[PDB]
């Protein structure tokens, strides 16, 4: 593998959701550790659990993997990190200050900005601090889908620019934030990210035109940030030997070949590695030890409920919010577009929204349909809207110097997040009179947006003197659908997401097993084995996790445009 050639200390595996960042990161960490190196594997995705991949109980603590000598694993928990940050800020004054003052200080640290900054501080401590990672020769970061990862990697530069501009009064974080003591650390992080001899950035993609376009956009953004000498890894490439004697495999292979040949002109120069599709789920060392090397090398008739029944059930309501959630890459955007176009074709007023920052619905819907309002949440426009709204609502009474200080405070990088939340809330407020199909951002970001803990609400009311959850908790006006894949890790992640939703009072309305190879009768031996492995996950979802569910096959033609999207609802 090209990226496994004189690797630097740090290696970032970025890309669109579901492309194989975690699988490839685990495989490379295993390969490096087995070579005699001291490797640490950091997982920056809140919604994923590398313990299921490795079979060990990896947690926030740096836990060695017994199966692989010299390999250790770590998971950055935003909530645990926030609790540790709050404790280290509040403990010195426990008893010293009056209990009322302690309660007030704890109140000031309950906002979502503190939750963001704690995780960011842990990330930059892993990047820069030397004592913290002294006994590791390599640190492999496995990031969340690109939508959140680009913001994570932009945060170092944004915070460094905010601090070095002389505007250190990030009143959102509180008077005890003490951002200045991290001023150098953040700066160091930037210098660590933009140095090709310290960090290697690997963009993981799949042989699909939409994925390749999004990866090209991500590469443009990262190059703008300052990261140089990136590598590219195309994963899930169906072997060319399976195309024979299987029309489905032949169509998939032809589509992947065309996507590779039509790669965006920007990515044609990056050193490119190719990872094939394997007949087994990449769980455990036995399956992860043979991911980066090619395998030497009647169909199942599946009859499961379709998605037309779910769309009929949604339409029977006549209005409300349909929120699509799940693991990255499961097909949330495709299914959102399909539901929206089907409802629009049924003569209903539909509003299709995308909460993902790095979103482009044109990859799916390239037409201008009728009875369909397609929109997206632009973080920059929303940030400017929120900034102006706060300035006029709260800055009117403040004097000129007060208004200037408020403007400096509103320019902190955390503001965008709360701005996005506001936008999200506003959108959710229009679902009572028309269908609102919301394709959500990565699972962790969306779960924070739901604001079950009230952090975002506290922050926005602090900056500005019915919450979304009060509406999501009400089945009469919302329908949360969990999109999964008929695979081990996707199903476990969906089960954990469902548990998180139920803990907050939200009961998912249905499950959608997307791109199931079992449903699409496949004759090639590889696809036969994949379907055989998918049967158990389908049974687990049907009998255990989901009471109402739908199964969508693996379409031979990638679903793009109104015709194909409406066809996967009526197969
Ligand atoms: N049934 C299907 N058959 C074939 N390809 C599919 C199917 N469903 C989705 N895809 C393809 O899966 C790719 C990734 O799915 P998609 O972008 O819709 O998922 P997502 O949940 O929005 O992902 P992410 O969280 O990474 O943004 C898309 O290119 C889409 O073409
Ligand atoms: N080369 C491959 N061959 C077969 N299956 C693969 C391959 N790469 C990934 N997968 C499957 O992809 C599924 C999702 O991949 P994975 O969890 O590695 O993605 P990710 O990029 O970490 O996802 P997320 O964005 O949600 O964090 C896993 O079930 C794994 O089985
Ligand atoms: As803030
Ligand atoms: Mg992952
Ligand atoms: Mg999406």
């Amino acid at each position: 593998m090209k990226f496994l050639q004189l690797p630097p200390r740090f290696m970032f595996f970025t890309g669109k959701g579901g492309v194989g960042k975690t699988s490839i990161a685990c495989a490379t960490s295993i390969q490096l550790a087995n070579a005699g190196k001291r490797v640490l594997l950091v997982s920056t995705n809140p919604a994923s659990n590398v313990g299921q991949v490795f079979g060990v109980d990896i947690g926030n603590r740096v836990t060695p993997i017994p199966a692989v000598p010299h390999l250790s694993a770590l998971e950055i928990d935003p909530e645990a990190a926030a609790s540790a940050y709050r404790e280290r800020l509040v403990g010195p004054v426990r008893g010293v200050l009056p209990d009322d003052v302690v309660k007030g200080i704890e109140e000031s640290l309950s906002g979502a900005c503190t939750t963001e900054i704690a995780a960011f501080d842990e990330f930059t401590a892993l990047l820069t601090n030397a004592v913290l990672t002294a006994d590791y020769q390599h640190i492999i970061f496995d990031t969340a889908p690109t939508g959140h990862t680009i913001r994570l990697l932009q945060l170092p530069g944004a915070w460094s620019g905010f601090l070095e501009a002389g505007k250190g009064d990030a009143s959102c974080l509180g008077p005890l934030a003490g951002l200045e003591k991290q001023r150098t650390q953040y700066k160091a992080a930037v210098e660590a990210l933009a140095d090709p001899l310290q960090t290697r950035l690997v963009l993981v993609a799949r042989a699909q035109q939409a994925t390749l376009r999004e990866v090209a956009r991500t590469h443009e953004e990262l190059a703008t940030i300052g990261i140089k000498q990136q590598h590219l890894v195309i994963n899930g490439i169906l072997p060319s030997a399976e195309a024979a004697n299987d029309p489905l495999a032949a169509a998939i292979h032809e589509r992947e070949q065309t996507a590779l040949k039509n790669i965006p002109a920007t990515l044609t120069s990056l050193p490119r590695d190719l990872v094939q599709l394997k007949p087994f789920n990449l769980v455990g060392l036995d399956a992860l030890r043979q991911l980066l090397t090619d395998l030497p090398l009647a169909p199942i008739e599946l009859d499961e409920p379709g998605m037309g029944d779910l769309v009929d059930g949604i339409e029977a309501d006549g209005h409300g919010l349909v929120m699509l959630m799940g693991k990255g890459g499961v097909g949330k955007t495709t299914l959102a577009a399909a539901i929206a176009v089907e409802l629009a074709h049924r003569g209903l007023p539909v509003h299709l929204t995308t909460s993902n920052p790095a979103a482009h619905l044109t990859d799916t819907l390239e037409a201008s349909l009728d009875n369909l309002t397609v929109s997206r949440i632009d973080p920059h426009a929303e940030t400017e809207r929120y900034r102006q709204h706060v300035l006029e609502t709260k800055g009117a009474q403040l004097d000129a110097e007060g208004r200037a200080l408020l403007e400096e405070d509103l320019h902190s990088p955390c503001t965008e997040e709360i701005a996005v939340f506001q936008a999200f809330s506003r959108i959710i407020r229009e679902a009572g009179k028309k269908f609102v199909v919301m394709d959500t951002a990565p699972t962790g970001h969306t779960l924070l947006l739901l604001d079950a803990t009230g952090a975002y609400h506290r922050e926005v009311r602090r900056q500005m003197g019915t919450t979304p959850m009060m509406q999501l908790r009400d089945p009469n006006q919302t329908k949360v659908l969990v999109v999964t894949l008929a695979e081990t890790t996707p199903v476990l992640e969906a089960a954990k997401l469902q548990a998180d939703l139920r803990r907050a009072g939200i009961e998912p309305w249905a499950w959608i097993i997307n791109t199931s190879v079992a449903a699409a009768s496949a004759k090639s031996p590889l696809l036969r084995q994949r379907a055989a492995n998918e049967l158990r996950e389908i049974n687990a979802v049907a009998n255990h996790h989901a009471d109402r569910y739908a199964v969508v096959p693996l379409l031979k033609e990638e679903p793009i445009g109104a015709e194909r999207l409406r066809a996967l609802i009526h197969p």
